[PDB]
């Protein structure tokens, strides 16, 4: 049974601009579409006016705005945003049935930060206190929910990608999946849930084992998977991999898949291919199975994805009716990071209470009539721990 259904598909979106909630700040409340982000801990509105900004938060307007009197300054690589920092009562109208006191930082300044059709104003981060911004004496969101509230200390995100593209009307006509606040909504999976350790709570930190590229062991130094962590971002497009994994996947993804020959563009994320309508050769490309610690001593499990979920449909650069997509696999230089395309093959429940995340295999994910994503246990795995790094 499915036992949260006021929360079920409350997302909309799609991996490459996001998946957002509506959510309501201030009183009387203001409606915002947010950004669901495991992979950081503010939570960060747009205040102001700007050109990709269809309306922002207005802090005169609320009677409950209450200033920090403080700044905050967030640079990335892409760009940059800046705000001010206040509390404000908080809602997720498709959420529990409660009210909050949160934390808002009312972003006045930004660079390349807000996107041009995104349908999102703000970004709900997720993880933990040791990574908010400035400091880690800004309680997150989900800190005030679970404190101020009956809410129990856990979410579940179920991102259901489409498998096509999406126009800008059809994406805001779509359910885009689920997030369920303070539980697991069986009807949401199939199968069973596998849990993986929370390594420490800051992001949401794990440990792959290893890593297999069509049942063939990609061999490397399980640390190497982790260096110098692995994470599960849902504010991350792709599945990134430290340069020597990416370089070692790549290498066998294009062994795999060398019946056909791919322009170097496509390999580095940056270029589209694309095939006659209906004619996707998914059988060519190989599935990957990534081997996470398991809750019991030398135990790990695995979670197997599909091209369906690593190759991300995007429309023709000029009109076609041919199906195209972008390889969602990318190098990275801050460690492993289990983006949104990873994400649309799970069910994941981050159950903080137990310092652990679930998966199982997602009742919204895109497979063939040959091929499902799957989730599959145990495996005897020796010396685990020397998996992470340090
Ligand atoms: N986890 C993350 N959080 C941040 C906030 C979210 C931001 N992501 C996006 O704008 C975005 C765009 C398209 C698709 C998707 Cl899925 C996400 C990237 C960063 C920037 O600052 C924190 C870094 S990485």
């Amino acid at each position: 049974r499915g036992s949260f259904v006021e929360m079920v598909d409350n997302l909309r979106g799609k991996s490459g601009q996001g998946y957002y909630v509506e959510m309501t700040v201030g009183s009387p409340p203001q409606t915002l579409n947010i950004l669901v982000d495991t992979g950081s801990s503010n939570f960060a509105v747009g205040a102001a006016p700007h050109p990709f900004l269809h309306r922002y938060y207005q802090r005169q307007l609320s009677s409950t705005y209450r200033d920090l009197r403080k700044g905050v300054y967030v640079p990335y690589t892409q760009g940059k945003w800046e705000g001010e920092l206040g509390t404000d009562l908080v809602s997720i109208p498709h959420g529990p049935n409660v009210t909050v006191r949160a934390n808002i930082a009312a972003i006045t300044e930004s660079d390349k930060f807000f996107i041009n059709g995104s349908n999102w104003e703000g970004i709900l981060g997720l993880a933990y206190a040791e990574i908010a911004r400035p400091d880690d004496s800004l309680e997150p969101f989900f800190d005030s929910l679970v404190k101020q509230t009956h809410v129990p200390n856990l979410f579940s995100l179920q991102l259901c990608g489409a498998g096509f593209p999406l126009n800008q009307s059809e994406v805001l006509a779509s359910v885009g999946g689920s997030m369920i606040i303070g539980g697991i909504d069986h009807s949401l999976y199939t199968g069973s849930l596998w849990y993986t350790p929370i390594r420490r709570e800051w992001y949401y930190e794990v440990i792959i084992v290893r890593v297999e590229i069509n049942g063939q062991d990609l061999k490397m130094d399980c640390k190497e998977y982790n260096y110098d962590k692995s994470i599960v971002d849902s504010g991350t497009t792709n599945l990134r991999l430290p340069k020597k994994v990416f370089e070692a996947a790549v290498k066998s993804i294009k062994a795999a898949s060398s019946t056909e020959k791919f322009p170097d563009g496509f390999w580095l994320g940056e270029q589209l291919v694309c095939w006659q309508a209906g004619t996707t050769p998914w059988n060519i490309f190989p599935v990957i199975s990534l081997y996470l610690m398991g809750e019991v001593t030398n135990q790990s499990f695995r979670i197997t994805i599909l091209p369906q979920q690593y190759l991300r449909p995007v429309e023709d650069v000029a009109t076609s009716q041919d199906d195209c997509y972008k390889f969602a696999i990318s190098q990275s230089s801050t460690g492993t990071v289990m983006g949104a395309v990873i994400m649309e093959g799970f069910y994941v429940v981050f159950d903080r209470a137990r310092k652990r995340i679930g998966f199982a295999v997602s009742a919204c994910h895109v497979h063939d009539e040959f091929r499902t994503a799957a989730v599959e246990g145990p495996f005897v795995t020796l010396d685990m721990e020397d998996c992470g790094y340090n």
